[PDB]
């Protein structure tokens, strides 16, 4: 799994979370071209715990194109947590200790906000056709909602 982070200020945050590259529509977000640029974010302030937002959706549907290379970017911006974005073919409903295993590409837990800073981290994915979910694993996140769905085809 991935676990190299860095630390970006709250104008970077900003800043990487404009630079999703997909159209929404309704809670789906569909990407298109070569490669293709996920910005996801953990709770990002105003929306419901425990959440990912991604182009500012809460948990939308990514539709992704087979063959794409799909860079992701996570950033953990909430205070006092280090949720994790990891894609799994395990179904929902999810267990308080989810089986989600083999995790398919994803990252560790994050490090927590901390002297103004948030971490965040960046992985590429070559994905399959099929259906996949992105999860957090702390313990009760995915079973209380924290998770979305992938359709790659
Ligand atoms: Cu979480």
């Amino acid at each position: 799994l991935d676990t190299s982070w860095k630390e970006a200020t709250l104008p970077q945050v900003k800043a990487m979370l404009q630079k999703d590259t997909g159209k929404v529509s309704g809670d789906t977000v569909t990407y298109s071209g070569k490669t293709v640029h996920v910005v996801a974010a953990a709770v990002l302030p105003g929306f419901p715990f425990p959440s990912f937002e991604v182009h500012d959706k809460k948990n939308p549907t990514l539709d992704i194109p087979a063959g794409a290379t799909v860079d992701v970017t996570f950033i953990n911006t909430n205070k006092g947590f280090g949720h994790s974005f990891d894609i799994t073919q395990k179904t929902p409903p999810f267990a308080v200790m989810p089986v989600i295993d083999p995790i398919v590409a994803g990252t560790g837990f994050s490090p927590v906000p901390k002297d103004g800073k948030f971490g965040y981290t960046n992985f590429t994915w070559h994905p399959t056709a099929g259906t996949y979910y992105y999860v957090c694993q702390i313990p009760g996140h995915a079973a209380t909602g924290m998770f979305g769905k992938i359709v790659v085809k």
